[PDB]
């Protein structure tokens, strides 16, 4: 809702000052939700590429990441039976498939060369664990606190590496490697394992070099806690163990705790790897009811990401299927919806793509946010969002960009995705413009 | 889960740093809670004062809290019938009842004579609001961005005032008035009320004077948005209105943004004022699954509030009913079950009572989290949150308190519920103590 009011905002954007490289927005396609968004039977193979291309062509969802599971179940895993002990042989077994992960992975790659593939495991295979299964949490065999008849970490690396390698056979490279889900929570029913900071150290003391051995550009990540809290327990007591030169990037979820401040990393990005409305109804609007489901709450989740703890990229749950509010896309049968979730997430990357870099952009209004990016080419993308339920009119003063030459405006809101209003030549440092109420206008300078 | 190894953490307690003034915390009968909690059949009545003795007993739950709602539906309202105009006659009507919220706080007062009574309207009645309904959102008849046949403004805040003459009366002080619920959230179907901050400084405005002139020390809320960024633009925009001074406490719930970082008011304290995991089914564990319905996280997000956001008060949604997850305690038939979640409430609010001023405390681990509360009375409250999987033997050093010499520590586990572990005398400033894993231990100082 909105009404007729006008107020006026200073915003200051200074490329000088300079902030996390920003690596992108993502999704998975874990637990066979990637067999939804390519399900043969139902959706047409055009209408798959379609969803695929939504979510992934840089000039429409503008997505850059995705998530795959390790798998660790039965009919997912490439370990489908395990050696008596650590000194094997291993049987791996690759389908061509990985629960149609591999033909989201491969299709999203046509439509965004650039894209960064998270591979993450929800669990270690059940004989490496304490458990015996992938379920019901339990911890690696052979970290401290453990007492099975072998130390299974050894193993549980080479296992991982050899995921990373099957990808690779098939031309796909792998940017980021994660040995646990939500180690602070245990979900009993599906893959999952547990572990504290000490316990995580004492794997990624082998799991480090093992993959930098092959894959020398190859990230590892600690630890997809559940919220930025739990994250931040364990990234103290990995660096307490004296860890904190075995893992390149800090993963978090954003269900049970969210940051307002850094986290407690010294030259480590992080990345919020995975939220969702996980219990509500499937959700398309923009700003209707206010409620944290809709795209334009989301546009304000990820400003504070950004802004006040640095986060260089944002993943929803699912990317596409079923699942109620866990997807971007909602898939039944041969049809589909989008839900304006993803267009929050355009405003921000179909702009500021994988390299660039956030710099400095303040607002004198606390409810007109901004931030501000530059691409590793020059441009640099701007998007205000105006919080407010009456129009602003914004003035932007520009430093540090005297390069720049043109400026295009697109606007988010109730009748608008990511829509061209307006493309005028800069002739000064200086941009205004009105922003309509409870909208996301993203100012993009060439 | 838990393991052997033993770390150490210094804390040192300063009461010479003083920061907030602390209320309690409470709990909501709304929306005929208040009935489940005192049913016509099922729960006996002694059980019924007995589920409200474990709430508001100082030596049990020790909750001061309650957040009642000032009707507007049918049955619920002190105005079923409105006049045609502003001007009246004002029908009102006191059943002695009020959706048994009377008898909720009648009987809470009787267990706590200090009790914090909210009044807290979700809605308007609807002949005040533009939308003609107490549901479906919409906004006051009468501020900015209204074109109402007429002007509700001071009708709704004498509607208010007379709710809390009704309570006065039957002898039952009210401390605080609110006039929305999650003014920037429309839930459609049931009570509710839509503002931005120069709309809502436009009701306080006139409901601010009349309060203080009816009830001189009765303070006025602001305003219950769903999460603390709302809550924060909210209060933004009350002041860039010019009503700084027409609202005298910030309040807020934890659902759509929580916080890690102070609110924007100087000089006035901060109750969060409703939260519960409203979708998970009844849970009464302490630290079984690492999810957020259990009761150490409860303690651990009490801890991030009355820290980091400098909170006062802090409340489940409701007390005691059906409703899944969303009571301290569950009612079915004539049995009830406790939520670990109210032990955490205890291990703050049983002994850092209703004036207590939240003073230094800080520890030498991440994760082993300590705040502490002085009373008016001299006596101190520690509570230790050891969030790691281990033992951890903690020194404290108390400074400021010399005239301490008698302390007592309780825990709180997955085998204890505040239970008290050991009583000795005080000689130094130093304690000594080893604190189990993923507990709370409270150091008592008399
Ligand atoms: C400051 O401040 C502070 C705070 O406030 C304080 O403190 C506090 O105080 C308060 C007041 O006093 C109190 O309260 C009270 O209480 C009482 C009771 O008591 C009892 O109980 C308790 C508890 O118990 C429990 O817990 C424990 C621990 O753990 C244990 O051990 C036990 O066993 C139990 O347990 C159980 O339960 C629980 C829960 O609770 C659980 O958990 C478990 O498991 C189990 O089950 C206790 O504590 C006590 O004891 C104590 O004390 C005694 C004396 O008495 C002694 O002897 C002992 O020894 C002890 O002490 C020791 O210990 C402790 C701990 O325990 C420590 O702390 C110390 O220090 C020492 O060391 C007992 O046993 C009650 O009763 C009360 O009530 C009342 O009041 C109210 C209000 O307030 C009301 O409402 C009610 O109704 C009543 O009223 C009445 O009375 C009054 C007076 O009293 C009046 O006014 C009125 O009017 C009425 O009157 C009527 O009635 C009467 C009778 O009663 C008659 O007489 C007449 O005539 C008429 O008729 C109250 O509530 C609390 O407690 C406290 N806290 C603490 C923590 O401590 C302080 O003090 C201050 N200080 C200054 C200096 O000021
Ligand atoms: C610095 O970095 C910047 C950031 O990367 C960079 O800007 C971006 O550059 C990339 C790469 O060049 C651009 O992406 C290309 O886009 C081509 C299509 O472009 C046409 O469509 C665009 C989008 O059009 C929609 O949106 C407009 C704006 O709202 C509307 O006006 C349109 O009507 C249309 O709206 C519809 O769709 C919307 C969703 O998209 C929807 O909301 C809306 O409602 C409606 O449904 C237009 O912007 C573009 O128009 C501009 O350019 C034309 C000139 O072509 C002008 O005439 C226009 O006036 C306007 O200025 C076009 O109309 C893609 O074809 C292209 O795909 C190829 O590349 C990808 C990989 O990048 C491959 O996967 C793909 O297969 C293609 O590969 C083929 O070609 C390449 C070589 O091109 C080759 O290598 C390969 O082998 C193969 O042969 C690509 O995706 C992106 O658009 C730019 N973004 C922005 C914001 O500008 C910038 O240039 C860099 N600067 C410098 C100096 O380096
Ligand atoms: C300290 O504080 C804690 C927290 O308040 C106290 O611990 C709690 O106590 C309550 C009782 O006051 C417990 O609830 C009861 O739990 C028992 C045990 O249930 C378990 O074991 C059963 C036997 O093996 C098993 O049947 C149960 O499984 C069924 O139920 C679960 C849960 O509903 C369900 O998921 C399953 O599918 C099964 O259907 C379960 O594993 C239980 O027997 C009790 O049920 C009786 O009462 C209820 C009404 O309350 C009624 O519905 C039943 O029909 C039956 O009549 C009841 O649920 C609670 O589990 C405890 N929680 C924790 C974390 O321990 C503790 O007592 C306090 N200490 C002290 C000293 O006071
Ligand atoms: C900008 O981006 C937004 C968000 O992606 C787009 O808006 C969404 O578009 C989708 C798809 O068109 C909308 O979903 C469809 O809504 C129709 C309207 O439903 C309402 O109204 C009818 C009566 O008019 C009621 O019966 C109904 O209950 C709703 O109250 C539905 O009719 C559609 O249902 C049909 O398809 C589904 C499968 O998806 C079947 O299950 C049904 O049986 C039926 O055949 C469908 O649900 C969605 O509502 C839009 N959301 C918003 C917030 O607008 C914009 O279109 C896009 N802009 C542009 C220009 O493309
Ligand atoms: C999420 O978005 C959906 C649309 O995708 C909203 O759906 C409306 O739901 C109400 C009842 O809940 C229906 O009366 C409307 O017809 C629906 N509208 C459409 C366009 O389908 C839903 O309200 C939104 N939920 C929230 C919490 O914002
Ligand atoms: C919340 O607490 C309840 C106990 O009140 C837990 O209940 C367990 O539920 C499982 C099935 O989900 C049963 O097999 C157990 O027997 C139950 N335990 C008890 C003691 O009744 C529930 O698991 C907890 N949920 C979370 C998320 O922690
Ligand atoms: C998935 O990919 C493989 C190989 O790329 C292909 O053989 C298979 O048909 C694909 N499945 C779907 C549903 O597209
Ligand atoms: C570990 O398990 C083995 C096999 O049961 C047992 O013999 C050994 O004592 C255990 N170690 C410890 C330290 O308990
Ligand atoms: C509410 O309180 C009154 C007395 O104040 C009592 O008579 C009535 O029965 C109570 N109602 C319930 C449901 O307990
Ligand atoms: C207010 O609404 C009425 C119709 O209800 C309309 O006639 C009138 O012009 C409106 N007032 C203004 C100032 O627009
Ligand atoms: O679904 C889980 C949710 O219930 C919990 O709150 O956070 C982690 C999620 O995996
Ligand atoms: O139930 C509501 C929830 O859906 C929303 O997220 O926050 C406010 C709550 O009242
Ligand atoms: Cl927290």
């Amino acid at each position: 809702w909105s009404y007729s009011q006008t107020l006026s905002a200073n915003i200051q954007v200074n490329a000088l000052q300079r902030y996390q490289e920003m690596i992108g927005g993502g999704c998975s396609g874990a637990f066979g939700w990637a067999c939804q968004q390519f399900p043969t039977t139902g959706l047409t193979p055009e209408n798959q590429e379609e969803v695929t291309k939504i979510l992934f062509d840089e000039n429409i969802g503008g997505l850059s990441i995705v998530r795959n599971d390790i798998g660790s179940s039965p009919g997912s895993t490439i370990l489908p039976t395990c050696p008596a002990t650590p000194a094997g042989p291993f049987n791996y077994q690759w389908d061509g498939s990985d629960s149609c992960q591999f033909n989201l992975t491969k299709t999203a790659l046509k439509y965004n060369p650039e894209l960064y593939v998270y591979a993450n495991a929800w669990s270690a295979p059940g004989c490496m664990k304490t458990v015996g299964t992938e379920n019901d949490g339990g911890q690696i065999c052979g970290v401290r606190g453990t007492n099975c008849t072998y130390d299974w970490r050894q193993a549980y690396a080479d296992y991982l590496v050899q995921y990373v390698k099957f990808y690779q056979a098939e031309g796909i490279d792998i940017s980021l490697l994660g040995a646990w889900n939500e180690p602070d929570f245990n979900p009993v029913t599906y893959e999952s394992m547990e572990s504290d900071g000490f316990q995580a150290k004492d794997f990624l003391e082998i799991l480090y070099p093992t993959v930098k051995k092959a894959f020398p550009n190859l990230d590892v990540s600690c630890c997809d806690a559940t919220g930025a809290r739990q994250e931040r327990n364990i990234l103290y007591e990995v660096q307490q163990a004296g860890g904190e030169h075995f893992f390149d990037v800090a993963t978090w979820h954003n269900y049970q705790s969210s940051p307002e401040r850094p986290f407690n990393v010294v030259g480590k990005p992080n990345i919020m790897t995975e939220w969702a409305d996980g219990s509500g109804p499937w959700n398309t609007t923009w700003d209707v009811s206010g409620q944290l489901a809709e795209g334009l709450q989301w546009a304000l989740y990820m400003h504070n990401a950004f802004t006040n703890s640095d986060t260089s990229g944002y993943n929803h749950w699912w990317c596409a299927g079923g699942g109620a509010d866990n997807v971007l896309i909602s898939i039944t049968g041969n049809s589909y919806e989008v839900s304006s979730r993803l267009w929050a997430f355009a405003s921000y990357f179909r702009f500021a793509r994988p390299g660039s870099v956030r710099i400095g952009a303040t607002s004198s209004v606390e409810n007109v946010y901004v931030s501000a990016y530059e691409n590793k080419n020059g441009t640099v993308s701007i998007p205000v969002i105006n919080a407010a339920h009456f129009p602003y009119e914004v003035t932007i003063d520009l430093q540090g960009l005297k390069a720049r030459k043109r400026v295009s405006t697109f606007l988010t809101d109730n009748s608008h995705n990511v829509t061209l209003m307006d493309q005028s030549e800069l002739h000064g440092s200086v941009l205004k413009a009105t922003v309509p109420p409870r909208a996301v206008q993203v100012f993009w300078l060439e």
